[PDB]
């Protein structure tokens, strides 16, 4: 009996930002209009970033009020801080609210937390908080993992899949609550590198129970989590990195990120598919964390994927941008949905089996083969 | 076939500090002599601690190198930062490689990796750099957990014992790898907790390899872990804080945490053993945290406990200091050590059943249920 996804929930932050009018917003609450060439350059990554709209908690109010996030460097990281630990517990509790409301089952019946957030470090933990808020059992079994990035969806499923299977009975919650107030900071013609993540990163929160031995009479299953494996891509050693500073979290990515990830997953394909007699690509359902849209184009290339089988995927990173470790799971909801206004058989398109790719620092990618349920 | 612990490797930083002259040696090196009320009170927190000496990466050069470290607030993230990436790195390594030693099998049988650290944030972390420090499998499915705390020891044997059990084969590595160089700072009189973090926390790694169905022709099994646990003590809000600011990680910690805590230890106790048919606590072997003597102190008193039973937990805290998420595993290794040389039947003090105790920011109780393995 396999670990079950059996509810999804989803969150955003009540700002929208329409990526064809970022520049100019970006550009203008930085106080950065005299820089025209860089302008152009920013124009540029927002067109080609295949991102039409993101939630963001930054507003022109709070970085009047706190000029020291509008610049590049400067010492700002308390400031961001309070924000952030603020915004991933009540982002995390909505999307919390949300799958605890499809699982069906009372809230009591959660054992095991698990929360992962790209930043908004305290101690006690996001955990510990959504313990509180949500009114959880105090004697909840939690984990908390901070800094861990993008590939993070996968390794709370893998987490979580050891939970549910050898705990029996167990209800787990995952939280995925991603805040990017901890990156926002102003343009500079020196650097290069942090900027890019100014037009792909997203807020959003994302939230899933996972548990094995469904009771069919009241949880209905989505996903069932097959296997999960997790690698270091080779030779990618500081491709991506991030560092909190005391300017806050600071992004640094390499041009060869794209071309590191999508030579790469033919390799996670094979050891992830080759112990269930499956080579054909096209014949898996596809949920990859769009890390970028030159990763999903040049997955495609490289794997030999169809335009329809990134849809999803690249349909979320229209309408949310990367979400970091929330991505997936955004995808995964929207997967199912779409599946059953298709008319389809299963949860994923029809497919019988799948793949949850989560890529980040390392370079680490987290592979986790996905099983669909049937669909009336 | 329950996840065994079968390889303790423990490491510690170079630099000695007798907590006899840490008075003396803190406040001149913060600049704070002329603070004779506060002296005093720090040195009353060295003289209760029952600590004997610490191991410290912070050296007296680094602070000259760093003055924003010597300080009770100033701008020194970035500073501390560096140097407690490094730190917990190199120290993870030398406790795994210990571990790796004592567990008998090639490196290359590694299949999970949990790393553990009160601080040293970095994308990629800790998990990444001690896999390629050690050179393990690229493979190596990792967790890394940043600011957890002291409960910490109880959280990576709860993870290490699913992934074991779950997964045939499967040999976890855990390192919890404590530096204390994010959170070393001046004192202050407004904030008179925040020097107790100076008076008690010391550095260490502690590593171990955890695996279900030993391999009884190589694998050396020390104790099983039986059942885990993880609780918020009711009432217990703000009680133990940490905060990751500019001036790096704050320490809070309120009068009220040696009650809170030994309060709600019968009920840890209770809800642990009772589905084993337990009620003596003195019939088992404890493996507490120590994160103060006033803990241990009146743990033994409300649980009923034989002075002697905390005797290891003591002997660890007084040798080493209070080393966060490690210091339970140094008490572990402590522990079978002196099982071996008083020539008791098992690697728990001659007992069969135990517990291992975490306590931390929440306030947040861990509580793992051990068996002893024949000496
Ligand atoms: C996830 O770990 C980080 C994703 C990301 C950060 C910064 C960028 O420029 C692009 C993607
Ligand atoms: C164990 O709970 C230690 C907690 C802690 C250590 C250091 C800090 O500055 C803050 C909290």
């Amino acid at each position: 009996k396999l670990a079950t996804v059996m509810a999804i929930g989803t969150a955003n932050p009540p700002n929208c930002y329409y990526q064809a009018d970022f520049p100019d917003f970006y550009f203008r609450v930085t106080n950065s209009d005299h820089l025209i060439n860089l302008k152009q350059k920013f124009k540029r990554l927002c067109e080609n970033s295949r991102i039409e709209k993101r939630y963001l908690h930054v507003t022109e109010e709070i970085l009047k009020e706190n000029p020291n996030i509008a610049a590049y460097e400067a010492t700002s990281l308390n400031v961001r801080h309070k924000m952030q630990v603020k915004g991933v517990a009540e982002l995390g509790k909505e999307a919390a609210l949300k799958a605890i409301k499809e699982w069906g089952q009372p809230k009591s019946k959660i054992t095991h937390l698990i929360v992962c957030c790209l930043a908004g470090v305290d101690m006690p933990g996001a955990d510990y908080q959504l313990t509180k808020l949500l009114d959880l059992d105090p004697s909840v079994k939690r984990f908390m993992f901070y800094h861990l990035g993008c590939y993070a969806g996968g390794t709370v499923l893998r987490l979580a899949k050891d939970i549910a299977e050898n705990n029996k009975g167990a209800r787990v919650l995952i939280v995925c609550s991603e805040m990017t107030t901890t990156c926002f900071r102003g343009p500079s013609e020196t650097h290069l590198d942090s900027m890019i993540g100014q037009a792909i990163l997203g807020d959003g929160a994302a939230a899933v129970i996972v548990g094995a031995d469904p009771d069919l009479t009241v949880e209905r299953p989505i996903f069932e989590l097959v296997s999960t494996a997790q690698t270091i891509v080779p030779e990618s050693h500081g491709a991506i990195e991030g560092h909190l500073l005391e300017s806050g979290l600071s992004f640094h990515l390499y041009k060869t990120v794209p071309t590191l990830i999508s030579n790469n997953i033919k390799t996670c394909l094979s050891d992830a598919f080759t112990p269930l007699n499956i080579s054909d690509w096209n014949s898996l359902f596809w949920i990859a964390h769009p890390g970028g849209p030159a990763i999903l184009d040049q997955v495609t290339a490289k794997v030999g994927l169809e335009k329809e089988k990134l849809k999803v995927t690249r349909q979320v990173l229209k309408d949310y941008g990367n979400m970091s470790s929330a991505t997936v799971f955004f995808i995964m909801d929207e997967m199912r949905k779409k599946s059953l206004e298709n008319g389809q058989a299963t949860t994923g398109e029809g497919l019988e089996w799948g793949v949850l790719f989560g890529f980040g620092p390392g370079i680490t990618v987290e592979t986790v083969v996905l099983r669909s349920v049937p669909v009336i």
